[PDB]
């Protein structure tokens, strides 16, 4: 483990390996000496900028509010010693074996495993959506996987309650999001799920855009360029509609020929997810009922979720901006709840 990685945690924990390292979070596996149980600990420094603190607060509230087989299980959160020296949050969770990005990049998955993985992802999206929560950052690296192929979603800080900012990786973001100030919608998560399913089939990301322009170019190269007014109707900005009209007119690609080895039923489901008009995209519930997933579908074992009021994230609607001191107290009081 790199010496540059410093955790200020209980002596009952012995850090083992670095699992993830970014500008927002750092994740390591650790041995809980007292029990010999190995866990994952996510370290976050949330108070340099408001966006980091907001992301931290949403992540911990969602983690502590949800209980679902396809949502990572949180075990504990370190209790800070003093409000003054409180500058790091440590989230203790169940240790998973790997993540779907690593699996896709290292394994030749069978159609059955692809079905099971997308099924579990959609089952988690169903409960979030039924609770009026959109994830906004679904992608393979945020899907945790165990040896028995159980999949659990993580990284809930970019979530919003449906009623500078961190944004999802461009490769998995819905087109309408990069074309205007689109209203939050469940359809954006479904788009990400479509990108994840396409990636499972292709074994590499399907829309690896180098930038905003390129991303839209790759997307339309596959789903087809919306041409008529009716198609361009979902786009609010007239400037955005004009820009789309300046792109080449691509027809929808023949996926049956683009994926001759893939299960036809899987391609059908994929085409129902990667639709330009967000309103025409299949819902998570409908996707679970799709023939491609009949082996796993169980209408009596797919939690619908319970509505969460927007006030759960009341801070997202503040007029007079929140100070970092305001956010520090909010996170502190959430830890002790
Ligand atoms: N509970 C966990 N068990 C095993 N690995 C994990 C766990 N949580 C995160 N990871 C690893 O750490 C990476 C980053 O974690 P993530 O929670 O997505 O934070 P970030 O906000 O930095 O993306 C994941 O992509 C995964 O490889
Ligand atoms: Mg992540």
């Amino acid at each position: 483990m790199p010496k540059r990685i410093v955790y200020n945690i209980s002596s009952d924990f012995q850090l083992k390996s670095l699992l993830g390292e970014g500008a927002y979070g750092v994740v390591c596996s650790a041995t809980h000496k007292p029990t010999g149980e190995i866990v994952a600990i996510k370290k976050i420094e949330p108070f340099d900028k408001p966006l980091f603190a907001l992301r931290t607060l949403r992540e911990i509230k969602i983690l502590k509010h949800f209980k679902h087989e396809n949502i990572i299980t949180i075990f504990n959160i370190q209790r800070p010693d003093s409000f003054e020296n409180f500058n790091e949050v440590y989230i203790i969770q169940e240790l998973m074996q790997t993540d779907l990005h690593r699996v896709i990049s290292t394994q030749m998955l069978s159609d059955d495993h692809i079905q099971y993985f997308i099924y579990q992802t959609l089952r988690a999206v169903k409960v979030l959506h039924g609770s009026n929560v959109i994830h906004r950052d679904l992608k393979p690296s945020n899907l945790l996987i165990n040896s028995n192929c159980d999949l659990k979603v993580c990284d809930f800080g970019l979530a919003r309650i449906i009623d500078t900012e961190y944004v999802a990786t461009r490769w998995y973001r819905a087109p309408e999001v990069m074309l205007t100030s689109a209203k939050y919608s469940r359809a954006m998560d479904v788009w990400s799920c479509g990108c994840i399913l396409a990636e499972l089939f292709l074994r590499r990301p399907i829309f690896p855009g180098r930038d905003y322009r390129h991303q839209l170019l790759l997307i339309f190269g596959i789903i087809g360029t919306p041409h008529s007014d009716n198609d361009l109707r979902c786009i609010e900005s007239p400037r955005a509609r004009e820009y789309i009209k300046s792109l080449p007119m691509y027809p929808a690609a023949p996926l049956e020929k683009m994926f001759p080895r893939v299960n036809p039923k899987g391609i059908d489901l994929l085409q129902r997810m990667l639709v330009f008009d967000p309103a025409k995209r299949i819902t998570a519930k409908e996707a679970l009922e799709h023939p491609y997933l009949q082996t796993y579908h169980d209408p009596n074992d797919e939690p619908e979720g319970e509505p969460i009021p927007p006030s759960f994230f009341e801070f997202d609607h503040y007029k007079e901006a929140l100070t970092t001191k305001d956010l520090k107290k909010l996170i502190w009081n959430e830890i002790f709840s």
